[PDB]
């Protein structure tokens, strides 16, 4: 028992950090098999940031501008392309540690794991949820830029985030792995609000179950709910509001406990309505949105 | 900007795990150079668990009824040994991926990261603190035991923990890689009950300096105390209390924000007296203390 923000192992990740250096930038890399990937933003000076034309200043940058190391070795790069925001620096060397891999964008409520670096070199592992206004609330210094986030199955790590910049206001802004930016973000530094940070309806029952499943019971009520009645309070409380396919998510957990998914919405809306009374569930004061139900059921029974 | 529980890269770890099996009972395993270290309990039947004879238990076993397997290829034992809690099983072959490592015994209050495995496997990762009564409050299910937990100085992995049990409460209870046990804990199925979990005040502060960095100012307050005052506020709220040294430790954080120790404890005072009144503090609606000041300056500065 017990429960954990937990990531996954950031062993086969870390065998892909590399250091990329373009004129005085220097960022982090993802070396999976003769590639490279990496921000484009890799190529701007401070001044370019504020309007960057990416297309004409990547013209005047050839393969030998482009400084890959990994580890204390460097890498000789034979071809360089820009796919949406990232470049691909294509190597003479195949990375040997490249681990079975895909690359996948994921949908706003998705966790992941980030291996956050700096100079190529791996500093820390956490857990993240992609927002459902597409920002992710990180820990990221400069230099993070380049560091990635990702989801393991079994031997098959698949990439889903770069990190590329901050916003304004403290949250982080990034790709997936062909480049494409998560949500209307831009890679430029001008003014870019994020939209209403919603809660992860889904996951907060999801964590909920956890919960129940871990000896934390206090919350369970006597009531029940509809999907229309759960929603309308959803609402009011700026979260997301739940569908048939998160009741058919939340269906295992609902098995294994034997609360019924709109009696689990009862419980979360007293809570929503009256707060916890200076209570805990799982060692937190707040309703938590940062597990998917594959979280709780990969945690719950021990998947390696 | 950000703030993140966050786990040491948990790589040169995953390198050293291996399943370990004795009878019908599989743990995990730690093997670094030609040495596998694991819990005792490895010899016990669940009939034996209730009040084991390690001494006797032992005899009744052979190099040959260690079965110790790394990934799928299995290792040869020519030798184990009983330290404590744990046992020592000698193989032919030295680890390839033995990191440089240390057996280190922490103090109370300081943090570690846990690798969690099941059959020699890892599942992942998360930021732990050897709570002040000597439980750490980890996910654990059974088949985690053998997993273990560390910190990591660049290169060198200093291992603190490995986990040997679950307390009847949730909590969990584990021994340094010599074998001995954090706090008064037995490895026996009994009871035995946890201290009062005290509140890692040294932690707290350093959490409140970190939100201060990253933004979250309202808790700040007009008003200072002295460290008397201050530990008499600490003991009612059941809070470590606060020395000269934890002052010291807190030394740079103090100078970084400008914010003297003992105005962050008056600070800290009012929060303890008032609550939270429905706010958060980088995203906690409790006061977090599972970060040491030392965590804290190695997020905020990105150390690697
Ligand atoms: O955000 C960062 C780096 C950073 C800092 C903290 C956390 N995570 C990333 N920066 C640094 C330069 C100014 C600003 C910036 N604005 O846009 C860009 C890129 C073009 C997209 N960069
Ligand atoms: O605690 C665990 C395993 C477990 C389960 C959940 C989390 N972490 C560890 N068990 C399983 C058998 C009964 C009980 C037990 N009591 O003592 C022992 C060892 C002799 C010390 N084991």
């Amino acid at each position: 028992s017990g429960f954990r923000k937990m990531a996954f192992p950031s062993g086969k990740v870390e065998g892909c950090m590399v250091q990329v250096t373009c004129g005085t930038t220097t960022l982090n890399g993802l070396w999976l098999d003769d590639v490279v990937y990496c921000p484009r933003h890799v190529i701007c000076t401070s001044e370019d940031m504020l309007n960057p034309n990416y297309e004409d200043l990547l013209i005047r940058k050839s393969n030998h501008n482009f400084l890959v190391q990994a580890g204390n070795v460097q890498l000789r790069v034979i071809g360089h392309s820009m796919q949406n925001c990232v470049l691909k620096l294509k190597v003479d060397t195949a990375n040997p540690k490249t681990p079975k891999y895909k690359f996948v964008r994921i949908q706003p409520g998705q966790t992941f794991s980030v291996l956050a670096c700096y100079n190529g070199s791996p500093s820390g592992v956490y857990q993240c949820a992609m927002r459902p206004n597409f920002t992710i609330k990180g820990s990221f210094l400069n230099g993070s830029c380049g560091s990635v986030g990702f989801n393991i199955d079994y031997d098959c790590v698949s990439f889903c985030y770069m990190h590329h910049m901050e916003l304004p206001t403290g949250v982080h802004a990034g790709t997936d792995l062909e480049g494409n930016f998560y949500g209307p973000f831009v890679d430029r530094q001008t003014a870019q609000a994020a939209g209403t940070d919603t809660t992860i309806t889904v996951n907060v029952l999801a964590w909920l179950y956890a919960a129940v499943i871990n000896g934390d019971r206090w919350f369970l009520n006597r009531f029940t709910t509809t999907l229309n009645d759960f929603n309308l309070v959803a609402m009011k409380y700026n979260y997301e509001p739940l569908t048939q396919d998160h009741v058919d998510i939340l269906g295992p957990l609902s098995a294994q406990t034997g609360i019924a998914v709109l009696d689990m919405c009862a419980s979360l809306k007293e809570l929503l309505q009256n707060g916890m009374n200076g209570r805990t569930i799982l060692g937190s004061a707040l309703l938590e949105d940062e597990f998917t139900p594959f979280d709780v059921v990969r945690q719950c029974s021990g998947v390696t």
